[PDB]
């Protein structure tokens, strides 16, 4: 219904004011674009499913998330990506680790004191019933 597409078109706004002010955060920086396999060719060998803000910003407007747990899903992955490609003592990897749940954290907190929940609630009623 018209409704309905009203309701998804609101969670989209949403969803790219909330990537929008995780991508120009300076601490994700290392999260806004994919990795180049000429820079980094090793890191296919670990990171199967490989997501960045610039994707997630692409299936936003593709219509790809219908829930917020839809969106937030790709934001743990990018999350659990860093994590598992970043796993040594490092310096190096232990910064991206910091980062990466920094990331995590943050959309979370943004979407807890941001985003309704009853529209939430709504959002994913509607793709229940599809
Ligand atoms: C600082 C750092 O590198 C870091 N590493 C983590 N490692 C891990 O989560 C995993 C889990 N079991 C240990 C090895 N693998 S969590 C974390 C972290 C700590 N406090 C604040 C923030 N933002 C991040
Ligand atoms: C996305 C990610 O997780 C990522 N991780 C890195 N880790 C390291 O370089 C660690 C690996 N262990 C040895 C010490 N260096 S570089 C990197 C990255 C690569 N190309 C483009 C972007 N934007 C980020």
């Amino acid at each position: 219904s018209m409704q309905e597409e009203d309701t998804f078109r609101e969670l989209r706004i949403f969803l790219r004011n909330v990537t929008h002010r995780l991508a120009i955060d300076k601490r994700f920086r290392v999260f806004t674009k994919p990795v180049d396999p000429d820079e980094v060719p090793d890191y296919v060998t670990v990171i199967k499913q490989p997501m960045d803000l610039s994707s997630v910003i692409s299936k936003i407007d593709l219509h790809k998330y219908l829930t917020v747990k839809d969106y937030l899903r790709d934001i743990d992955l990018i999350c659990s990506n860093a994590l598992e490609y970043n796993p040594d003592r490092d310096p190096g990897d232990r910064l991206i680790r910091h980062r990466a749940c920094a990331l995590r954290d943050t959309a979370y907190a943004i979407i807890k004191e941001e985003l309704d929940e009853d529209f939430e609630q709504l959002c994913e009623e509607i793709q229940e019933s599809r």
